[PDB]
């Protein structure tokens, strides 16, 4: 009849190769883990199964297998009564939905820009930009002490070359300096 990768990616069983690597990068964007992280529920689960769908819908090999089967998949070729050449299950394992859309797009939004969505020029930083980039920290020193009853935790943060240090009491943050500049956390009402 179909194969399931089709509804997974949401159009016919007659789409195109073209047709499924649209899906692919449409879909890469729309349930993408930093696109909808409020629904990271229904985003994660169709995310990972994009991948897989993409990965072995549009391989050749299986496409062979599906002919021969006719898109019937459990012993599609025996019930159908077909006689065709195609490649036979070796064992193959899963392979990590993060690692097939590392491989095409990188793990980023495909209709993101360089020059345009720059995540180094983000207030919020919602494009995975630096403040909690990943690679970009190069030394971070932690030393917590007890001083009348009180929990004073100070953190030496370095991140891009710059150095943040973060007093907290109890675990509230009661001071906060930037290259040698204090800042004014009154000014933080977030």
């Amino acid at each position: 009849g179909m194969v399931d990768y089709y509804e997974v990616l949401g159009v016919q069983r007659h789409a195109s190769p073209e047709d499924i690597k649209k899906a692919y990068r449409k879909l890469a964007l729309k349930w993408h883990p930093d696109k909808n992280p409020e629904n990271k529920e229904e985003a994660e689960r169709k995310f990972k199964q994009v991948a897989e769908a993409y990965e072995v819908l549009s391989d050749a090999k299986k496409r062979d297998i599906y002919d021969k089967y006719g898109k019937e998949g459990l012993n599609g070729g025996g019930g159908g009564g077909s006689h065709f050449d195609s490649p036979f299950e070796f064992g193959f394992t899963f392979r990590n939905p993060d690692d097939v859309f590392r491989e095409f797009f990188g793990g980023r939004d495909p209709f993101s820009f360089d020059f345009f969505e720059d995540p180094f020029e983000d207030f919020f930083g919602n494009r995975r930009g630096p403040r909690g980039g990943m690679g970009n920290f190069k030394s971070i020193s932690t030393s917590t002490k007890m001083v009348n009853g009180r929990k004073i935790t100070t953190k030496r943060i370095v991140e891009n070359g710059q150095e943040r240090v973060e007093v907290e009491e109890d675990g509230q943050l009661k001071s906060l300096t930037i290259n040698g500049k204090e800042q004014l956390l009154r000014l933080d009402n977030k």
